[PDB]
């Protein structure tokens, strides 16, 4: 195993230190805006030595954008692929690119039999490619490594089953910005290369003069190069025709054949495009020539890739004629004219990437290594695309939420083989599409339109049922005595409890437990862990008596805590926002204990009066000019006062002081230890009144955030002995910190309403003497190392925060975990911040048409970890990766992957059973079973169960840390015959085991494993 710690990665280039370097000065360089003029040899190639030019046809399609998926499809996309059949099939030397399967399967399932035939053939000869064949190309910055891996499996499995074909090369042309995420997935997915686009203006520019565009794009920690892609960055601005022909627009626009006129569509350079005849080739193949071997300057072989096509296109047949013929007409002149010494046809990706390794072996070019990302993307001036890490956060969240129902789902039905008529393959299929969908690049990233938003979100919300239904199907089945086992595969057995979504204030959802001497007196519940260890977490449920205790199934006392359902108002009539307490629901809470990927079930009983196990919270609610809150039932009255600063400490927690109006204020980690200054501030950033507009993609502040002026905000303070918690009514935000003896949650209920160019950002103030360092994760799989930059603007110095961002100094650390992606920084030294919400009138002309005013309440979730680091074994000052502590890693983990809750739904469950999975291996806390899935159906003589292994890297701080068992997940399921390690997608089986015994992976690696049963 490599040593992802202490030894700095050699390689030629890194992206933060070439960041240091960089000038990034925005000057005209002339027809190649943002480059420079380029000048070539013409003797550079000769008879000897020739120009080979592949010219890639494609069409970029949207799973949604401007129009939904379906509208999309039955307007455009169907209209495109059928014309693509067709025409490829009458032209036998005439290629295309494909991207989306999500658009591809669609279109497949609804031919007849005669054309799939055609279409499979086609495929087989090398016409019609795909390329990085997932469902979606999706989004790089917001979405959960888990996720692309999903995505990427769903399309690739629908490819091997249908076309028989499982692509190795990689085409990313739209998402705004690159993570090394991706090559990390593809790598060990069986891919060989990868093309990226959208980069900043600066770095094309660059790595153009360094001839650095291809590279072997390396994970920041690796030492040794094993987890190496090539990459292939495309040096222009755009991947339309006007940007791939060369460095001039004016020219290349002149050969996008559909500019003519009757489709539409112009030149804006002025210079139209011409027929090709016999009379002007020569002309036109000069000036197209002379295009391609100045873009052929910038590469280091004698391979040159040419993209031909935008979004959308190839729909009608007089386009594939008008480009194709008109092409031919140049390949004929060009390739006959010895004196260009160039030889152009049309290609695939894949045939272009061979050539190039061809020319590579041949001896003729070496490629530099590359680590980094390519994030915070700008493709003109000042305009950096980091609004699209907060727009439409609610989405942004849903998306974690569908994430792990997703994992539980697999994971819960995986212990057994169902019968079809459970249609429990049905319907995770269809929850592993709709997810899978959503992490397009306009799907996650909050860039499409109103009406496409709510496709998305309905859809994902049919994927939550989906997974419900599932998951309390698998609960049924695992904890009832099998001989008593007679389930109706369309009943609820159980209903899922979730607290955190859509969350208390964005929509009541939960059911309250109902009990009552004269109606039901217990009700038994039931806890799923997804996680590969034994866990505890505290649970709560709502119930209609605050006289319950709750019990194990071998009727163990479980100490637990009530306290109020409190749900707050903005009160129109006296224009305060304070919270009002239900006098009939109360919350229940109370530890869970769970066995590694298991369940455990416990028994809520009403009794007549106060129970000996069930403590009661006290409340006290902090305004001036209080009025009564009555309670019900409730045993303990609530208190009032003016507001005034409090202190709090659960457990042998850390105390925690909070200012008079319900902010964090400090941290005291130990009886002795200092209140280290920690302070949460809510802003405000505006859009600016001259010049270009903030939009769903771009965030153009008016400069530093200003406070949000407060007021005098209602406070209320509930103290328990398993959980208290603080909860202020600010403008826009309910900001709650709840305290259970560890690091504090934050849930801010953010209701951004009808503040125009407004963002809301949550910032924190400490005394971390973290200069300009800061760290954020990349698509929840790793932490990269940023280094504000004052060279550049605010804008520029957000990044993506998918799951996380911590700053530190020698001895202090302070991290921020999220349970949604948002954006973020740290603008100054010892500070953190992370947008909230955005709502901005205006387009910002990438078009999308509309600006963001669609916003509705959505339930933010954080862990905030303050810990001393002093101790830590930490990477070198030069090393760009940062690694998380337990106690984060942990934290992380409660927000992404909590336990899952189900409610008994009849009155008595018979047969049931107090415990699954008591015996499952309980694995070393830095390791994950990702995903766990049956990938074979009922009739299958041969089972085969798949599991994603990632092993992440905790940092080393002298906590011994001990006793754990090894776990095999091969012997997970009885009566194994067979155990592979398989490529991520689980589509190739890459070793044969011994003993059948899936080994564990290394820090900072993933694996997958195949395990056939019989
Ligand atoms: C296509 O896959 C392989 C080529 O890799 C070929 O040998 C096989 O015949 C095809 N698959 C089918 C139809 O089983
Ligand atoms: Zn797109």
């Amino acid at each position: 195993c490599q040593d992802v710690v202490q030894d700095v990665p050699n390689v030629d280039v890194q992206m933060l230190e070439l960041y240091d370097r960089m000038s990034f000065k925005d000057i005209d360089g002339g027809v190649w805006k943002q480059g420079w003029n380029i000048k070539y040899d013409p003797l550079k190639y000769n008879a000897h030595h020739k120009l080979k030019v592949f010219v890639v046809p494609h069409s970029h399609n949207d799973p949604g954008w401007i129009q939904t998926f379906e509208e999309y499809y039955q307007h455009d996309t169907k209209h495109i692929l059928s014309n693509a059949l067709r025409h490829l099939h009458d032209n036998p030397e005439m290629k295309f690119i494909w991207a989306e399967i999500s658009y591809f399967a669609r279109f497949y399932h609804d031919l007849g039999e005669n054309k799939k035939l055609q279409m499979k053939s086609i495929v087989k000869n090398g016409q019609l490619e795909f390329v990085t064949g997932g469902w979606v190309m999706p989004d790089e910055a917001n979405s959960h490594w888990r996720n692309v891996l999903l995505q990427l499996t769903e399309g690739q499995t629908w490819l091997k089953q249908f076309m028989n074909v499982t692509p190795t090369a990689s085409w990313a042309i739209d998402p705004f910005g690159h993570s090394p995420t991706m090559p990390y997935i593809l790598q060990k997915s069986g891919f060989k290369n990868m093309l990226i686009q959208r980069t900043h203006y600066s770095v094309k520019k660059e790595l153009a003069q360094q001839r650095q565009l291809e590279f072997l794009w390396r994970q920041i920690w690796d030492n040794k190069g094993d987890t190496a892609l090539f990459t292939h960055m495309m040096p222009f601005y755009s991947y339309d025709i006007p940007h791939t022909c060369g460095p001039d627009p004016k020219v290349c626009c002149q050969f996008d054949f559909k500019r003519m006129g009757s489709f539409g569509l112009s030149c804006p350079w002025k210079v139209p495009p011409r027929t090709i005849s016999d009379q002007n080739v020569a002309a036109r193949s000069d000036l197209l020539v002379d295009q391609w071997k100045k873009k052929a300057e910038l590469y280091r072989t004698n391979v040159l890739l040419i993209p031909l096509g935008d979004n959308f296109r190839f729909k009608q047949n007089t386009e594939w004629d008008v480009q194709r013929v008109n092409y031919e007409r140049l390949f004929e002149h060009i390739n006959s004219q010895a004196h260009f010494n160039v030889q152009a046809q049309f290609g695939t990706l894949q045939e272009y990437f061979d050539a190039v390794h061809q020319a590579e072996r041949a001896g003729q070019a070496e490629f530099p290594t590359l680590s980094g990302d390519f994030f915070t993307y700008a493709d003109r001036s000042d305009n950096y695309w980091s609004g699209y890490y907060t727009s439409r956060p609610y989405h942004k969240r849903m998306d974690r939420v569908l994430m792990h129902y997703v994992r539980a789902a697999e994971m819960l039905s995986a212990w057994h083989s169902w019968d079809g008529m459970a249609r429990i393959e049905e319907r995770l299929e269809q929850a592993r599409r709709e997810l899978s969908l959503f992490q397009h690049h306009d799907g996650i990233t909050g860039t499409a339109k109103t009406h496409v938003v709510v496709d998305y979100e309905q859809r994902m919300q049919e994927a939550l049922k989906a997974c419900q239904m599932v998951m309390q199907q698998s609960v049924y089945r695992l904890l009832t005595k099998p001989s008593i086992y007679s389930p109706d595969f369309s009943f609820s057995y159980f209903t899922l409890d979730d607290s955190r979504w859509p969350g208390s204030g964005v929509e009541d959802s939960r059911t309250t437990i109902i009990l009552g001497e004269d109606i039901l007196p217990s009700k038994h519940v039931v806890m799923h862990n997804t996680l590969p260890h034994w866990r505890e977490q505290l649970v709560d449920f709502y119930v209609s008596s605050p006289f319950v205790s709750v019990t194990d199934l071998a009727n163990n006392p479980v100490e637990a805590q009530v306290s109020p359902v409190w749900s707050w108002h903005h009160d129109t009539l006296t224009k305060t926002i304070h919270p009002q307490g239900s006098t009939t629901k109360y919350r229940i809470i109370f530890k869970a204990r769970v066995p590694p990927m298991g369940l455990a079930t416990y028994v809520l009983t009403i009794s007549d009066s106060k129970p000996e196990h069930t403590s009661y919270a006290s409340n006290l609610l902090l305004r001036k000019n209080p009025t009564s809150l009555p309670l019900g039932q409730y045993p303990e009255d609530v208190k009032f006062g003016d507001p005034r600063e409090i202190s709090l400490r659960v457990g042998n927690g850390p105390t925690l002081a909070f200012s008079e109006q319900g902010l964090l204020k400090s941290i005291q980690l130990t009886q002795d230890s200092p209140h280290v200054p920690v302070h949460f501030k809510f802003l405000k950033y505006g859009v600016r009144s001259h010049g270009d507009r903030s939009g769903a993609y771009l965030f153009l502040p008016n400069g530093p955030a200003s406070p949000v002026e407060l007021g005098q905000p209602v406070v209320l303070v509930t103290k328990g002995k398993l959980e208290s918690s603080v909860s202020v009514g600010l403008p826009s935000v309910v900001h709650q910190t709840i305290m259970r003896g560890g690091a504090p949650e934050i849930r801010n209920l953010v209701d951004i309403g009808s503040l125009d160019n407004t963002e809301i950002v949550m910032r924190l103030e400490t005394h971390i003497d973290s200069g300009d360092i800061f760290y954020t994760d990349l698509n929840g799989l790793q932490f990269i190392k940023r280094r504000r930059l004052d060279k550049l603007p605010l804008q520029a110095n957000y990044y993506p925060i998918p799951s996380g961002m911590f700053i530190e100094d020698a001895n202090t650390r302070l991290t921020l975990l999220t349970g949604q992606p948002l954006g973020g920084s740290s603008l100054a030294s010892g500070e953190l911040e992370i947008m909230q919400d955005r709502r901005l009138a205006s387009d910002d002309e990438r078009g999308l048409g509309q600006g963001v005013l669609d916003n509705k309440p959505v339930l933010h979730i954080y862990r905030l970890v303050l810990e001393k680091v002093n101790n830590c074994v930490r990477p070198s000052k030069l090393h760009p990766a940062g690694y998380l502590t337990s106690a984060a890693h942990k934290a992380s983990q409660s927000l992404l992957d909590p336990l899952d809750k189900f409610i008994f739904a009849e009155n008595e469950w018979i047969g049931a059973q107090g415990q699954f999975g008591g015996d499952h291996p309980s694995a070393r806390e830095d390791l994950d079973v990702s995903v766990m899935r049956r990938l074979t159906k009922s009739s299958a003589k041969t089972q085969r169960v798949g599991y994603v292994l990632h092993r992440t890297n905790l940092m080393q701080c002298g906590t011994p840390e001990e006793h754990t068992q090894k776990l095999d997940v091969c012997h997970l399921l009885p009566n194994v015959a067979r155990c592979e390690r398989t490529t991520l997608t689980f589509l190739q089986n890459l070793e044969h085991l011994d003993g059948m015994v899936a080994p564990e992976v290394c820090p900072m690696e993933t694996a997958a494993y195949v395990s056939s049963h019989s």
